[PDB]
C-alpha cells in the first residue's frame, strides 16, 4: 500500500506582496501551472521551496488551504508541517489531515543538536495526535541531520512512516536504503540527479524546478526506467543547465521570474530573500528562449 | 542609559506536559540569576531559553514575565531574532515598548542565504523597531560564519552595538577587539570564559551561569585583576561542571539543578526530552562536590 | 591504445616488515587480468598502500606489475607524491618502462593555492613526456577540484582525463558535458551504475580485485539500457563492497585473494592484518556470492 | 641527567636551491639566528613549517644533522620523525636518537582512515624501535585527524608519551588536557593564540613565526604569567599583525624573506610552493619596519 503515492510532485513555491504576505490569487496560479502545464502527479506543499520556515501558522494554513481548492481530487497532495514548534507541527499536522491532504511529511529538526531518540519521538508525536501518514523529509544540507541506515530501520519500523523524500547525495546510501526497504516510498529530492536516482529505483521526486521544468523531468523518469539511458541522460544534460542558471541566480525568486513570463502573478520572495536581480535579467531571457520555458 | 557590560544568565524556560511556560517557574529562575547567582542581566529568549521551539504569543510571555521579574538595575537584552522577519520585528517592537535594554538576533539560518540579505534583516529589525542591536553569533547552532570584513559592515550601522560571540576561534576575537575597540563583545562560551575575559571581552552571556554565575564572576574579575592562575582553577572546576552537564543533556539538566534549590523548573519543550534519570545519581555527585 | 575500460587498483602483498612480496603481487596483478577478466591496471593508487611506500618499493611494484601481465594490457602508473622531485622520478621510471599513462594524485596535507596544484601538473608533465590523468579523491585528501579549476587543468593537451572519486553526481555530469573528448574514470565502485549512466568511459576499482566480472556486467548492461539487471548485481556488488569496508577494505580483499591460493601476504603497518574475528562473516560472504 | 623540555622553540624552516635541494649553509643561519638573534630555547626540527612532509629521507636526515650542529650543547631539540611510513618514521627516530635529540615527535597518521588502534601502535611501534621519548605532533588543520580527551588519556597513558605539540584552535579540550595531564609536557602550536594558551597552562611553545618574532613571543608568554596580561595581550595584538601578514602572504616563502632581510641566505620554498610573490614586498617592508622585524 506504501506506493499509493509515487509520482513526480511540485515543490510548490508561494508569491508574495511586499510585506511579505501570501498572495493568494498568484499562488492558484502556481498550483494550477504545475498540474495542468507542467502535468505533475502532484503538489508538495509548504516544504523549503514554498519559503515555509518564513511563514507564521496562519500563512502556513492559508498556503494549505488554496493549494487544495486550486487542484482536482486526482491531485495527490503531500502536506510538509515539520516546524521546531511540536505544538505547530500536529497543529498544521491536523489541519492538513482534515483538509484531505493524503500524506503529512515533516523535516528533521534541526538548529538544536536534538539525540536521534528525540527526533524519533518527533515522527511519532506527529503521527499519534493527527493519525496520518507520514513522509520523512530529510534535507541534510539545509538542516544538517543525516540518517544512517539503521536509523531508518527504526523509523520504518512505524507502520504509518511511509517513506522519505531523499535529498543526501549519496547514492551508496541511496541504493541500501533501497534494498532494505523494498515497500517503503522514496522520492528523490535532488532535481540534478533525477536520472542518476531513477536508476536507483525511486518511486518518484519532488522538486522546485519541477515548476518550470516538469516535463522534461518526467520524460527522464519515464526514459530511464525504458532503459532508453542515453536519451534519459542528455535530457539531464539540459535539465541541468536550467538548474546551475537558476542556482546561479537565486533559486526561488528565478524560478518565480520564470513564471511571471508565463503571465502568473509570480509577486515576490519573502524578506529576508532578496527580489530577483535584474543584472541577470538577459542571461534568464536566454535560458528561456533556448529550453522555451 | 546602561552600559551594556557585565554577565548575564541566558534564561532557562520550564514548560509544562504540553510545551506551554511555567510562568511561576520562570519568574523564580529569573529572580535566582539575579538574587543568587548576582549577575549583572538577563539574555531573554535567546537559544537556552528554548526559544526556537516557541510560538509568537509565548515569547511575548517570556518577555513580560522575564521583565516583571527583576528590578530596575537589571540590564536585559532581548533576543528576538527568527526566520520569520515579521516576528522578529514584531517582537523586537514588543521587547522595546516593554523596556529592554537592547535586541539581539541570530544570524538568519536553514536557508543560505547571501550575506547582504542578513546584513539587511539586521536594518531591517533596527528600521522598524529603533533599538540598539546586538549581533547573535552561534556557528555551531547556525552553520553561519561572519568575517572581520563583515563584522566590519555590520558595526558600520550606528545601531549594531556589539556581538554575542559564541564563535570557538581566539584568532578571529582577538582581530575583531582590536578592529571594533568601542564596540561591545560578549563572549557565549562558557567554557572558555577565562581566554574570552583576558582577550578584552566586556563581559559574557552564558546557560550555566545559571547555576555557576559566584565561580563565572570570579573568573571574570581574578582574570582581570592579572590573579590568573586562580582565575583558571576556577575555569577548571566551572569545567568539570559544563562537561558533566553537557554529557546529561545541557538545558534539562541545568533546570534540574535549578529543582534542587526549590525552583519550580518544569519540562523542557518537546521535542527535547526530560531528565533521564540514569544520570540522577552522578547528578548528585556534582551538585555535592561543587556546592550547586 | 584508448585507455577506456575496466581497472583495478592494484593491490600489494607484504612481509612482517612491509617490505613488497613480489610473488604474490605478480599472482595479484595476473588474477586481476585472467581471472577477473579486467582491462588494466591501476599501479600505486591508494588502494596499493602506495603512500605508505618508499621510492625504491614504488620502483620495485611498477616494474613487478609489468612484467607481469602482457602487452594489450593497459597500465596507468600512479606517480604523485608530495615530493615532486620523486613524482617527476617515478613518472619517467613508469614512462621508460612503457606505461600507458600516468596519474597523479592533488597536492595534499599543505593547503597549496590551485596555481600550485596546476603547476604541480604541469610539471610533472613537462619532465615525463607522457599522458596524465588527475587522480581526484577528495575524501582522503581532502582537495576539491571546481569545474573551473577541471577546464584549466583540461586545457592541457596531455591532461587526458581524471579518476574521479567525488561523490558528486551534480559536477560529474557537468564535467562529462563540458569536456565529451576526455577520459571519466569513476572511483566509487559501489556507485558504478550511477557512474555508468554518466557517461564514463570505465572505472578504477580496488574491489575489482574480487569482483570484476560483476563490474563489468554493471557496466555493459547499463549501457545496454538493461538497467534493472545493472542495478541487481549493484546491490550484490554493494553487499560485498559493504562487508569488506566494515572488516578493513585492503587486508579483507587481500584476505579473499588469499582464498584463491594467491600469497596475498600482509597489510603494511599502521594498516593492521585482517582480524580473526570476521572470518566466518567473510567465509560466508565468499560462499554467498562466489568469490 | 637530561633536559627539562619546557620553553619556546622555532619551528625550523628549510631553505631551498631551485631544485628543492637543502642549503645546508643557510639553514645552519637559520638554526643560528633562532637561538643568538630570537633567544629561543630549542628547534623543533622537520615539523610542517621546515616543509618536511616534501622531502625525502635523505633531505629529513641533511636537516637533521645540520639543526644538531648548529647550536650549543644546552639548546633543547625536538625531532619530527613522523611519515605515512612507519620503517621511514623508525628510521629517523633512530638517526635523530643516535644525534642526540631530546625527544622525537610524530605527526598522527593521515590521508588513510586509520583506526584509532592502528594510530596509537604506531606511535608504540615508534618508541620500541628508539626508546626516546615521544610528543604527539597533532595538527588537524593538515592531518584532518582530531584526538579527543579518550584518545589521549590512552595515548599518555604510555610513560614514554610525554607531552603533545598541540597545534589545535580548541580551548575547551586544551583544558581538559592541562587538567588531566599535569604530569605532561604541552607546548602550544597556534602563534597566534599564545596568550590564550600561556594562561590555560601550557609549558612553552613551538611557532614557525618565533623565528622572526621570539622576542615578543617570550615577553607575551613570560607576561602573561606574571599576570601582566593587559601587556601580553597587547604584544598579542602586535604579533597577530604580523602573524596575518605573513598568512595572506604565503607562509613559509615570507618568513624566509623577512630572513633574508637580515643577511640569511634563506633560499627558495620547495615546489610544488611558489617562490615569494613580489607584489607583496612593499607591503612586507611596510611590516619590517613598523615592527623592526
Amino acid at each position: 500500500h506504501n506506493k499509493d503515492l509515487k509520482g513526480l510532485y511540485a515543490a510548490l513555491l508561494v508569491p508574495f506582496d511586499e510585506n511579505g504576505q501570501v498572495n493568494e490569487q498568484g499562488l492558484k496560479q502556481i498550483a494550477q501551472n504545475a498540474i495542468e502545464t507542467e502535468e505533475l502527479d502532484g503538489l508538495y506543499v509548504n516544504g523549503s521551496s514554498g519559503e515555509n520556515f518564513l511563514l507564521n501558522t496562519e500563512q502556513k494554513k492559508q498556503v494549505f488551504k488554496v493549494a487544495k481548492e486550486a487542484v482536482g481530487d486526482k491531485v495527490k497532495l503531500i502536506a510538509q508541517v515539520g516546524s521546531l514548534d511540536l505544538n505547530e507541527a500536529i497543529e498544521l499536522g491536523k489541519y492538513a489531515t482534515e483538509l484531505g491532504y493524503d500524506a503529512l511529511s515533516a523535516v528533521t529538526p534541526f538548529y538544536y543538536p536534538f539525540t536521534f531518540e528525540e527526533i524519533r519521538d518527533y515522527y511519532f508525536d506527529i503521527i499519534e495526535a493527527t493519525q496520518n501518514n507520514m513522509i520523512i523529509y530529510a534535507i541534510p544540507d539545509l538542516t544538517g541531520v543525516n540518517i544512517s541506515i539503521e536509523q531508518f530501520s527504526e523509523l520504518f519500523n512505524h507502520e504509518k512512516i511511509v517513506g522519505v523524500c531523499y535529498t543526501a547525495p549519496n547514492f551508496f546510501l541511496l541504493e541500501r536504503i533501497r534494498k532494505a526497504f523494498p515497500d517503503k516510498l522514496i522520492l528523490s529530492g535532488f532535481d540534478e540527479m533525477l536520472v542518476q536516482a531513477t536508476i536507483s529505483g525511486v518511486d518518484g521526486a519532488i522538486g522546485s524546478t519541477y515548476n518550470v521544468n516538469g516535463r522534461r523531468a518526467r520524460k527522464i523518469f519515464d526514459l530511464a526506467r525504458q532503459g532508453q539511458i542515453q536519451e534519459a541522460y542528455q535530457l539531464q544534460h539540459d535539465s541541468n543547465d536550467i538548474i546551475e542558471t537558476v542556482l546561479s541566480m537565486g533559486i526561488y525568486p528565478t524560478l518565480k521570474e520564470i513564471l511571471r513570463h508565463r503571465g502568473i502573478d509570480a509577486g515576490l520572495p519573502k524578506r529576508p530573500f532578496k527580489p530577483f536581480n535584474e543584472a541577470h535579467r538577459q542571461t534568464l531571457d536566454q535560458l528561456i528562449a533556448k529550453y522555451d520555458l
